[PDB]
């Protein structure tokens, strides 16, 4: 699966000239994996977004180019663009999606997650339906039913709530 | 659910230049969650409300951006603006809406709440109708019937009255 | 229900500058409820009534702002403006309106109240009409029919007469 | 029917730079119909009114572009520009024009409308001529004879008067 | 530990306009530690509190900036603001907290301290409880149990009483 | 080890436009080491922060470029920027880290350092733990255990406290 060129272009088109200049400047000093070259200063300091996109795709592979662009954007502080690019490249698959079974089987403090997600994402009837479940696995199974209608931001909020509540569980899942 | 940019813009546009400058100054030293950067002084000390809103949504996501804006505003002392922002981001969902079932089940001192809400919120006929109910759960069920016509301020007043009357119930519900 | 800005402006606009200075000075040491900030001295000691009203509504909500203004006015000794603001915020609803049924059902010495209210509030015709009633509940029901034409001061006088006559009933009703 | 470019240009050219920037900012979060894209931030935050008109007509069709511009303008609170744009796009056709026969046939309280329109729109001679009519349909037919000389604002005032007088008729006609 | 920006802003914001000018004037002649520059007259004589705080933090670090501000405020005579800034910078840690063990072990005349603190700080029942202790170390240990509920002013009063009673013990303590 | 370009950019992005012109002007007269040229006035007086950073890295190497930038910044009086740049360039290595063994072996007046660091950096428990140590080397070994959690400012505070306490040891160690 490829077609990440359009994702990179979309990420690069939602930032102004003063941010594009900073991105190009920071591209000159970012650490690189072995076997990959560096773009010369002569051409890099004059390209626009359109030329930068296919230059990035040519010099670094599509996957590595996408992840390098995400890392550079995250370093500059632009979290929205990095999140959008990560969502585009990784499809509609999030961290909670890969570890779904472990999250339904090992989480304990459901009420903290419900309180964190109440109002911002969950509606009143959904909150009551989730709270009506007897046991924690049942609550988790009911809660995950609303995930397909969510976007990247809501999933990130849920992950942040889980990290704040149970750091040990998420650290174990990372390993 | 998004649309937090409009809420942030409304919150930031309703405060004067002297408060905006203090807000920008306090944005430089507010504690930040891990993984988030800080706005440089060069650009921050010259932005207006629109640019500040755009940069706030850019560096921090809509959820965390709104939360940070509310925290900074309530640190400045502007409680009205923070309350309006919380109402906008959370929709018409309040603390009393979340724990409605427990509140119509565990509260005892209803006449104190009625005295606190008399005149300012409740009318004479509504007060008489609530007083006509035989038991406390019936009184609470009748009282919650008028909630949809209320705004954030009335719900905050009711929460304050509940906290003053039965602090233990409130601290148990929040925890 | 809001509209407290107009009430606060009317209360603060009906006092002279020398006692406006005293109001501003006493606003610096009044005890505050939990979770509310304090106005800095640099700006507070230089504003007029128009700016003071806006900042009072800004830092403290309309409800708590009106309550704090009434408390500060009562502490200064100005009962007239404090009572006017109390009437404005609580609408045309008084203590006697809240406990009308209990007052009609439990009061005994109506003659003392009639003597206290004679001339100052009631004319000869109303006095004779009330005296013509056979029993105490009938006298109270006849008397309460004249309340809609009264103002805050007459109701306060009636409450004072009730407190002087039957203090135990008043302290029971308030608690 | 087209020519929406001139209407959009006239609407956008009659507003200052500071609210132009607000319009551009709010164009980034307005809900969109399915099948329509969003203008990237890179170009949107730099173009002026002349470029913005062409961009709006390109990305969105003339009809939907005008509708979206009017919706955003009403969201900002500027009702004069939105009304002018509606008048330009819909030609000299108003709500009262489309439902003329039903309005002449079903309205009852003509005198309230005449009182609302007196002085602001109708002259003394026209008012007397309308009052001289025997029955309500005759009064309405006489009143509608002066409509061609009116503008959008007068028709909006008449519609507001009708809505305030007979709300049920208006809500029936609109549905 | 940082966050001295908030403390400096609070200290500068609670002082009036005619004495902010005196503060700025005295900032031009205060002795400076080696390696630190002096703010030029051109910009200093036009700033308000918001720019002054940022300039102070930029030119002198947070620690030295807070110390210099406290020294200048003390020279001006404003002891309350200097004490507030000192409390904010050093956290809730006072001189008595630093030498707690030495104070409990070496002080003799507890009665003078109790007489100085009676009424103003200590209540009757806890004064009696302290007086009930058999020996001086027990009296001091019981007295220090009420310290956490005190503020900076009470601790300053206790230190002043200690200086008046046993000057030699203090001057040994700081040196 | 390089990566000084990012540190230089971060230092240059945290100063306003008024200070950027002063920095560029100071760059035209700063003494230079042998073999290094001077930036011409034609291009220097028109660059922004990004172009200035690139040109500084181009003409002067990363090491000498960072050193010259720090020297110019501390000449201007902005000690915070110079300190942050020194911390970024030299990594988390300070003067105290370089002479750790000599400082633990040759210092005498630990109490002055503890008094200087009390409250601002050290907490009460840490202060008591350090005071509990019998001898000076043990006290210093305990004190250095808390160093990894500190930042550049705390280390500078400790360094200036040492310099004030006994300057002879500092001037011996630096030479």
């Amino acid at each position: 699966m490829g077609r990440a060129r359009d994702a990179i272009l979309d990420a690069l088109e939602n930032l102004t000239a003063e941010e594009l200049k900073k991105f190009k400047l920071k591209l000159l000093s970012v650490p690189l994996r072995e076997g990959y070259g560096r773009i010369p200063r002569g051409a890099l300091l004059s390209m626009d977004a359109l030329d930068l996109t296919d230059k990035l795709v040519s010099f670094y592979l599509e996957t590595y180019g996408a992840e390098l662009t995400a890392n550079v954007l995250r370093d500059m502080g632009l979290q929205e663009m990095a999140g959008q690019l990560q969502a585009a490249t990784h499809q509609g698959l999030h961290f909670i999606d890969q570890h779904r079974a472990a999250l339904i089987a090992r989480v304990t403090n459901v009420e903290w997650l419900l309180d964190a997600l109440y109002g911002k994402v969950l509606t009143d009837e959904q909150y009551q339906a989730v709270r009506a479940e007897p046991t924690n696995p049942s609550k988790m199974r009911k809660l995950f039913s609303f995930t397909p209608a969510w976007n990247w931001t809501c999933k990130d909020l849920l992950l942040q709530a889980l990290r704040e509540s149970q750091s040990y569980l998420v650290e174990d899942l990372e390993r």
